[PDB]
């Protein structure tokens, strides 16, 4: 299991423009393509990000770039950042695949407001983290995704995912 076929099973794969969880267009593995109300907006972000006219809809092949563009991003977000660069580093190689999975789905910034679990993940306090993670939004809205990523810090394998 790697960090591409985790996002895969977490965020699946749609064609053709779809409202995510939050109720914003989106398209592909998870790709936020606006969070404006208009589907106009949305169309026009696609053929900017794709560099044709989609019509709304794009190839399988399509799909799969913008995920290797927005996981390289995901990466090179947590890098960059201080606080994230150093839990990061302080992690061990499946750990190290739950954080960029919550960056991918939440944003650098919206991570980086988790003071006190990276505080415990750092000194790899498991239980303790694991359990601060789950008072949240993120979790109280997304708890089967959020459930995987935390058993994910909480054991450092890939359990929760190999199931699914």
């Amino acid at each position: 299991m790697n960090i591409f076929e985790m996002l895969r099973i977490d965020e699946g794969l749609r064609l053709k423009i779809y409202k995510d969880t939050e109720g914003y267009y989106t398209i592909g593995i998870g790709h936020l393509l606006t969070k404006s109300p208009s589907l106009n907006a949305a169309k026009s972000e696609l053929d900017k990000a794709i560099g044709r006219n989609c019509n709304g809809v794009i190839t399988k092949d399509e799909a799969e770039k913008l995920f290797n563009q927005d996981v390289d991003a995901a990466v090179r977000g947590i890098l960059r950042n201080a606080k994230l660069k150093l839990v990061y580093d302080s992690l061990d190689a499946v750990r190290r695949c739950a954080l960029i999975n919550m960056v991918f789905q939440m944003g650098e910034t919206g991570v980086a407001g988790f003071t006190n679990s990276l505080r415990m993940l750092q000194q790899k306090r498991w239980d303790e983290a694991a359990v601060n993670l789950a008072k949240s939004r993120w979790y109280n809205q997304t708890p089967n995704r959020a459930k995987r990523v935390i058993t994910t810090f909480r054991t450092g394998t890939w359990d929760a995912y190999k199931n699914l």
